[PDB]
């Protein structure tokens, strides 16, 4: 549960990473 926060936080980050530079 902790972990899995802690993932997707990351996962979100290169999402929003990704439209930003393309």
């Amino acid at each position: 549960f902790i972990h899995h926060i802690f993932r997707g936080i990351v996962h979100a980050g290169r999402s929003i990473g990704r439209f930003l530079t393309g």
